[PDB]
């Protein structure tokens, strides 16, 4: 199926005739524009084109799959009106600011603007053999990173100067860390969104390090958790029950199972080994943006197919005492998985 | 004037009886919280409330100046609805998606939602000394760093390897690049906004560096073109006229100055010495954020008044040749201004 041919059945299960599509992942989607925050896609029943503006002449003539509109807003969408003219017409309410759907409706004044909240959710869920590749290479770029950074990660080093360590490696192999770099030691540890601190690692500390590359677009995730010197015995047993946790929920993906059954794995092996309070979302999708479809809570309705990408971060969190987190990047098979983020797994 | 009577004088005259504040520029700049992205504020005829969710009840504690709500949405506004009751209640239509809005419509079902476009414009502008000092603080990061980096700008280096060590830096310092960090050499001069990209320095090319810190949640901005070796004549005529263009500009600021009288100086200027098509805005306010009011563009209304920070920025830029921007930061006095960029402007 192409990726037209995924979006219309969804549009039309949500009863609109087109889509203006805003959010920059989405029109990188549809149209392959890597600049996609200044271009805008209408997708209608006449087809669909690409708007932006001048200064990307030529990137869109060569990167774009559909026909391009060359100007700046308002002209955009006035000349997309015509297009419009009596349709349901959806938009992504989630994306779209206030001012940006006003200026629509005045220049579409005969048609009618159909709010889409979570309807767009997963649409970009199962990946292309090509987005897979890009994905591999960020995720390669991340595992090298990891590996030269490891040795550094020993007592008397601040957390931020790991995380600057980590982000002077991506940048300089012309990638960028793909979110706020995490390196959470001792108590730090507890802070599942711990952003790198200036403490300074100490023996007896766990540190766990969340990091990411963004390349050529594709995002990457993965967690390691560390030990420097010897953990305390509460700490250890965390660990140890953590990656159990990960270990489970990672060998039960395939084809078919559900999101929200993975993260009842997890937590009932958290739950035996004493953790039930301390872990939450299992994992999420992994693509054009670090976090997007499926996801995987236990109100989840998503079910995996062979090609989406996800990631299975178990975590326990123990406030002013320490935390664990574990997380592999993983791509669906048409039977089972492949574990795309080869960092080591140490013992602590 | 403190901050509140800034601004209801403006919803006044906008004729709304409320606002929800959700930039988070506005809610940390109304109350202080320095997780902004994660609070909200309700401005009212009762008073003012920092809405945020529990993981920030003691920072919030610490930082609000304003009382506090706790809980996460929609129970943060279902709580502000008796206090909406009847009232117009103004909205920031350029942060504010859609789905939020939708939110908003749903719980305040005896409320008038108005939205209010560019009417907060410019709020922030004028700065008082603590803010100056962040200001002072970021841009003196800035200097350093740039002052470390300088020598290592030779041929051979490629613009990428410049700003990985800028980046370096800040972050080490703890604050970080305030922007997407332009090194643009040779005929990448001629880009205003090219990001550092793998072309190496060569002998004969100018570099600009457009860099910026943020720290303690404030930016800085500065601007600077050197040459690597003996530049052409052509490309020396062209750096003159900028410096002599912005130091024209920087030598009018005063309260009462119109920001758009500001950028005929500089464009005229720029006209004399034969670059009338070369150069666009003059500069921007810069504070919470890196590019907020007022603005020096030739159809600006903004006034400038004590207090207020603003970037000079006059630049040439010839497609396939090369370019020149020079920008200082500037603190605008009761009798003149200061320069906050302190940085050496070097002869080419
Ligand atoms: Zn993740
Ligand atoms: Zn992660
Ligand atoms: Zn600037
Ligand atoms: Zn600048």
């Amino acid at each position: 199926s192409s990726k037209m041919d995924q979006l219309r059945p969804v549009l039309g299960r949500a009863g609109v005739d087109a889509l203006w599509v805003s959010a920059p992942a989405n029109v990188r989607w549809l149209s392959g524009f890597t600049s996609a925050e200044d271009g805008k896609v209408l997708v209608s029943p006449d087809g669909a084109t690409l708007y932006t503006d001048a200064r990307y002449t030529v990137q869109a003539q060569e990167e774009s799959s559909l026909p391009q509109y060359i100007a700046r807003p308002p002209a955009t969408y006035e000349h997309a009106a015509d297009t419009v003219r009596g349709l349901r017409v959806g938009f992504e309410a989630e994306s779209l600011t206030v001012a940006e759907l006003e200026d629509l409706r005045q220049a579409w004044p005969n048609s009618t603007l159909v709010a889409l909240r979570g309807t767009l959710g997963g649409l970009r869920a199962v990946k292309t053999p090509e987005e897979i590749g890009a994905i591999r290479a960020a995720q390669d770029l991340a595992d090298r990173v990891y590996t030269e950074v490891r040795p550094m990660i020993r007592a008397g080093v601040r957390e931020l100067d790991v995380a600057v360590e980590i982000e002077t490696r991506l940048r300089r192999a012309g990638g960028e860390s793909a979110f706020e770099l995490i390196v959470a030691s001792g108590p730090n540890g507890a802070k599942p969104h711990g952003h790198a601190s200036k403490r300074v690692i100490e023996d007896g500390d766990l540190v766990t390090i969340d990091m990411g590359a963004r390349l050529g677009g594709y995002n990457s995730d993965m967690t390691r958790t560390v030990a420097v010197g010897t953990p305390s015995a509460e700490m250890k047993r965390v660990y140890d029950a953590v990656l159990e946790a990960e270990e489970a929920a990672i060998a039960a993906i395939r084809p078919g199972v559900r999101a929200a059954d993975l993260d009842k794995l997890a937590r009932d092996l958290l739950t035996r080994h004493g953790l039930g309070e301390a872990f939450h979302s299992l994992g999420h999708g992994v693509g054009l943006e670090v976090h997007e479809g499926p996801g995987l809570r236990g109100t989840s309705q998503d079910v995996l197919e062979a090609g989406m990408v996800i990631t299975i971060e178990p975590g326990a969190y123990l406030p002013g005492v320490g935390g664990v987190r574990i997380e592999d990047l993983i791509l669906v098979t048409e039977d089972g998985y492949e574990v795309l983020s080869h960092s080591a797994k140490e013992s602590v």
